[PDB]
């Protein structure tokens, strides 16, 4: 059942404040996963000043075993491999060949962060790109091909990569409805056409006077899994629940969720969306990190990253992701995927205009 402890999100919805305004279509990212390519940035900079400060939000407590430990586990019972569910975290440095990369530093990151580094030559833009989006397919069975393309490379000294990847199953599914299409009436352009999928059940619900929306929990196999649907309420926008939703806003709207039989319609879709994510991190005050007096000593031997690039996909159909009360999700609304035992933000999104 739904998480009973408190999440360290602060830090992650500021972020998702700042792309989700800056983004008038569909988006999906992983704050959990933007909070470990900080982590590993953190590691590798001398601080390990103004850095400490502006990453106040995402180390625990000054204390680096502390910080290891703690991503460590929540990535460990995100990816658990479980019979019901797969999910898989990946990132990645791509360093350029005049870069001497310590061994130990590959350590700490393969151990407490499942992450790595890779040598390549950006004077073969195209080899490289190959090589990144061939990892992107790799560690994505699939589901992602493509993240770089050469022209975005131009400058690249250090390019860090993190992608997402997700395969659940509902514990209720929806019955197949085909022919089952309304409109949706979204924000820009007059109303679309698109497909939906149907069914009453016992889901925990609640409508929230707080951020003026609905809030609705369909959860996955496995005993980890559940996605959220943040709908807000007739006279309400997106950006209007965003500017409403902090750390203890958000956490008690979720509280006062329990069962109830709602009638649940929800429009199929099926996308993906990447960022360039060093602008937007300036925006929320993470600046140190991208200045010219940056530096990278505990990862290369005595020059800092040159761009951060996170993709992620997501699905939902009548039988998962990849597979009385009203809910009718027929115009914008937010969602986002948690780990049930701990809190961790793993994905999180919005749909403007529903595609599949």
């Amino acid at each position: 059942g739904p998480f009973q402890g408190q999440r360290q999100n602060e830090f992650d919805l500021m972020f998702v404040k700042e792309i989700f305004k800056n983004h008038n279509s569909n988006v999906v990212l992983s704050p959990f996963s933007v909070k470990i390519l900080l982590t590993l940035i953190y590691e590798a900079s001398d601080t390990s000043s103004n850095t400490k400060r502006e990453l106040s939000s995402v180390i625990q407590n000054d204390n680096i075993d502390h910080t290891r430990s703690y991503y460590k586990q929540l990535l460990e019972s995100a990816q658990q491999d479980n019979k019901d569910y797969d999910l898989n975290i990946a990132t990645n440095f791509f360093v350029d060949d005049f870069i001497e990369v310590i061994n130990k530093y590959q350590q700490i990151a393969n151990t407490h962060y499942h992450a790595m580094l890779e040598k390549v030559s950006y004077s073969n833009p195209t080899q490289t790109a190959a090589t990144i989006n061939n990892w992107v397919s790799e560690h994505t069975n699939g589901r992602l091909r493509e993240i770089v393309t050469p022209d975005s490379l131009e400058g690249a000294v250090i390019t860090l990569v993190n992608v997402i990847y997700f395969c659940g199953l509902w514990t209720y599914p929806f019955p197949e409805v085909a022919n089952n299409v309304k409109p949706f009436y979204g924000t820009r352009g007059k109303p679309t056409n698109a497909q939906y999928m149907e069914q009453n059940g016992q889901f925990y619900y609640d409508n929230s006077a707080d951020l003026g929306a609905q809030i609705l929990r369909l959860p996955y196999r496995g005993n980890k899994l559940a996605m959220y649907f943040i709908l807000p309420n007739p006279d309400n926008t997106v950006n209007q629940v965003l500017d409403r939703i902090n750390s203890a806003s958000l956490h008690q709207a979720l509280w006062y969720m329990e069962e109830n039989e709602v009638n649940v319609t929800l429009p199929k879709f099926k996308f993906d969306f990447s960022e360039q994510l060093n602008e937007p991190l300036q925006q929320v005050g993470i600046r140190e990190i991208f200045s010219q007096n940056a530096s990278l000593p505990l990862l290369a031997r005595g020059v800092r990253v040159s761009r951060i690039f996170q993709k992620a996909g997501i699905t939902i159909n009548e039988l998962g992701s990849e597979a009385v009360q009203i809910f009718n999700a027929n115009r914008p609304f937010i969602f986002f995927i948690e780990d049930e035992t701990l809190g961790t933000m793993l994905f999180a999104g919005k749909i403007e205009n529903p595609v599949f």
